[PDB]
């Protein structure tokens, strides 16, 4: 026949890679430009994003996007934000994943700073204490 | 002084709970009823969501959803959903966690199949088989 449990028992599931793929799909949406609803724009370079995401993951978007009437948000960053920094900054918050060379460090992480990139304040301070130089004493 | 690398090196940072934090804000901003842009009818009870995040969690969703233009969308469903089966399921969309009891096992696992949502199939199987009557040989 079958199984049997106590009547006022509570049957509970927690999914460890929900969140990740969630994540991932909206990740996929913002690389195909399908129901995204905010333009960030960078050096004259359109991200599309949604501004939900980008409201949690940045201060800086958090009160240049809450208040917003528009349908079709547009949000122009100032010259201290790059296409060089900001490309793998808003990767990271689409992937949890922030990668770094000689050549974007000090960019990627002026924008880090500059738009409050939450969970990557101390990265960007250990990695700041390193110089691509070439170990060779 | 400080501390230095190979020239060519390539940084990487991998946030563990970066996703679910991201999961947590926007559960936080659909609490609130801030930054959402669709409003799902059932039983004449209002559930606003992120288009975006139903999307990629319900199949049903996604078809609903895609096209539409409207910066107000309202997804209406039909009887088969109910706010009890309903609720527990959104709220699973939005936490990674998903609670069950004796009175909306079945409604909560009727709405799932019914629109598909993906990350809770096999749990529902498994909680299926049981039957809330109180172990009493």
């Amino acid at each position: 026949p079958h199984m049997s449990v106590s009547e006022s028992a509570v049957f509970a599931y927690e999914s460890s890679v929900h969140s990740t793929n969630v994540l991932l799909s909206l990740n996929d949406q913002r690389k195909k430009d399908v129901l995204c609803d905010v333009t960030v724009l960078v050096e004259g370079q359109r991200f599309r994003a949604h501004r939900s995401v980008l409201a949690a993951c940045s201060s800086y978007f958090h009160s240049r996007i809450v208040g917003q009437t528009d349908a079709e948000l547009t949000v122009t960053l100032p010259e201290e934000v790059t296409v060089k920094g900001f490309e793998p900054l808003i990767q990271f918050a689409y992937t949890a994943k922030l990668i770094l060379s000689k050549d974007n460090v000090d960019e990627v992480c002026r924008c880090v700073e500059f738009l409050s990139v939450h969970n990557i304040e101390e990265s960007c301070f250990q990695f700041l204490k390193f110089k691509f130089l070439d170990s060779t004493s």
